[PDB]
């Protein structure tokens, strides 16, 4: 199909070096990830449903003014190739390493990175999110630990079960909080950095697939699950958030889980299996 999908590209936009180009063609969507651009062009008209919730949702988060990039979209979605396409500016750094978050010069300035977008993130208008986003719902950590509870389980010891069955209990416990924006994914590889003068700058945000309006603590929880505590005890003495600490801890008690009910889900046995590690045995 691809050298379809090339022309069409080449058609569209003359200018678009493709060799050095990326390509991933995963499940619903390929993707061609070229100099400044991304191409993503839907396998199924059924798919092709999503360019506009991605147009949506880009710009809601464009408009909250995070003061870091977001990806823009490029050209309208279109009805050119298959079933359209979508062209978004390709944001350019690197993920941020453990290693190199935590060193003592560089800790305080990451912190900041961190703590300004979530800033902005807590103080999003929700009304005018909560038009466009997905909204975190009362029921949504019931739910997880129905399908924890059906598709893991059984691949536990029974030491196993009962720590889960607390983790579960710790999420489901929360109350409902919906007064900000969640990306879903916060120090993943989709958070880029760039050395700006010598220091880390958090440059752009790339996959808003999972965001809502949702709990500022849900973030937190994944900054301290990718960089350790002392980072996240700086973001959030920062933010004045120490009394997310229970929420924060009651998500991050998940994390093992959401990996391995993702990994048998979706498919992947590295993840299915590396999340179970400690609900098992050597
Ligand atoms: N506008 C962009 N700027 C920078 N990098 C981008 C941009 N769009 C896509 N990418 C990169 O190319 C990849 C294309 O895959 P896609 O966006 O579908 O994400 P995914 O990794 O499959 O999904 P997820 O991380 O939500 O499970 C992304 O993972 C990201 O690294």
């Amino acid at each position: 199909t691809l050298s379809h999908l090339v022309d069409v590209v080449r058609r569209a936009h003359p200018d678009v070096d493709l060799e050095g180009a990326g390509v991933h063609s995963g499940q619903f969507h390929d993707v061609l990830i070229a100099r400044d651009r991304v191409f993503r062009f839907p396998k199924t008209a059924g798919a092709a449903a999503e360019l506009p919730g991605r147009v949506a949702v880009l710009t809601a988060v464009d408009a909250v003014e995070l003061g870091v990039g977001v990806p823009v979209p490029l050209s309208e979605v279109r009805d050119g190739g298959p079933h359209g396409f979508l062209v978004l500016s390709r944001l350019h750094g690197t993920p941020l390493e453990r290693g190199d978050a935590t060193s003592p010069e560089v800790i305080d300035v990451v912190a900041a990175e961190f703590a300004r977008v979530l800033r902005a993130m807590a103080g999003a208008d929700v009304e005018k999110l909560r038009l466009v986003l997905p909204v975190a719902d009362a029921g949504r950590w019931r739910g997880f630990a129905g399908r924890v509870r059906a598709t893991l389980f059984p691949l536990m010891s029974e030491d196993g079960r009962a720590r889960a069955e607390r983790e579960l209990a710790a999420a489901v416990a929360m109350d409902h909080v919906a007064t900000g924006l969640v990306h879903g994914d916060l120090g993943g590889e989709n958070v880029l950095w760039q050395q700006v003068e010598e220091l880390p700058r958090l440059t752009g945000i790339v996959d808003w697939d999972e965001a809502k309006v949702g709990d500022p603590a849900e973030d937190l929880a994944a900054v301290g699950a990718s960089y350790g505590p002392e980072l996240v005890e700086r973001v959030v003495a920062l933010l004045g958030a120490g009394d997310l600490w229970p929420r924060i801890r009651a998500y991050q008690g998940t994390f093992a889980l959401q990996q391995a009910l993702a990994g048998a889900e979706d498919g992947d046995d590295e993840e299915l299996e590396d999340g179970l590690t400690a609900y098992r045995k050597l």
